[PDB]
C-alpha cells in the first residue's frame, strides 16, 4: 500500500539531485550515502534540520529518467572511508567532500514521460524534470511526484518512520 509512504512524505522538502553517471547512483543504492556540491550541501543541511522528512529525488543525466528517491538521515559529515565517487570532468573530489546518510524509500526507475502533467511552482512551473542540481520542488508537485513512482516492495518504511 501507500500509507505509509504518504506518512513519510507528510510535510516533506524535496530536492531534484542531477547525477552526471549511473555509477554514482547506484553507489549511493548500494552504500546509502550521497554527496553534492558545497552550494546544494549547505542547503540540504539548512532544510535537513527544518522539516520532518528530507527527500532527494534523483535523476541521471540524459537518462530521461528518475531513479529512485531517498531520505536525508542526517546532515553531511567528512572524515569517513573516502567514497568512490566517479568524477565527471572539472569535478574534483575535495568538491564532493561532504557525506550525507540516506535511506531509500524507492529504487525503481520513473520515465519522465509519466511526469509531464507535474510543473514545479519554484522553478517558474516548468515540468519537474527540469531543474538544475539541488532545485527545490514544492510540496504538492514533490509529493505527487513520488507517488507516482512504481512501488518498491523491497523496502519497509517502518524503520523510516521511526528515524523521524
Ligand atoms: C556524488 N555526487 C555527484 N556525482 C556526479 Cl557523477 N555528478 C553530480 C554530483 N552532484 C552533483 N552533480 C552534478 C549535476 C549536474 C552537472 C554536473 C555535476
Amino acid at each position: 500500500g501507500t500509507s505509509k509512504l504518504k506518512y513519510v512524505l507528510q510535510d516533506a522538502r524535496f530536492f531534484l539531485i542531477k547525477s552526471n553517471n549511473h555509477e554514482n547512483v547506484s553507489l549511493a543504492k548500494a552504500k546509502g550515502v550521497w554527496s553534492t556540491l558545497p552550494v546544494n550541501e549547505k542547503k540540504l543541511n539548512l532544510a535537513f534540520r527544518s522539516a520532518r522528512s528530507v527527500i532527494l529525488i534523483f535523476s541521471v543525466r540524459e537518462s530521461g529518467k528518475f531513479q529512485g528517491f531517498a531520505r536525508l538521515s542526517s546532515e553531511s559529515h567528512h572524515g569517513g572511508s573516502p567514497i568512490h565517487w566517479v568524477l565527471p570532468a572539472g569535478m574534483s573530489a575535495k568538491m564532493l567532500g561532504g557525506v550525507f546518510k540516506i535511506d531509500w524509500i524507492c529504487r525503481r526507475e520513473l520515465p519522465f514521460t509519466k511526469s509531464a502533467h507535474l510543473t514545479n511552482p519554484w522553478n517558474e512551473h516548468k515540468p519537474v524534470k527540469i531543474g538544475r542540481d539541488g532545485q527545490e520542488i514544492e510540496l504538492e508537485c514533490g509529493t505527487q511526484l513520488c507517488l507516482l513512482f512504481p512501488p518498491d516492495e523491497s523496502i519497509d518504511l517502518y524503520q523510516v518512520i521511526h528515524k523521524m
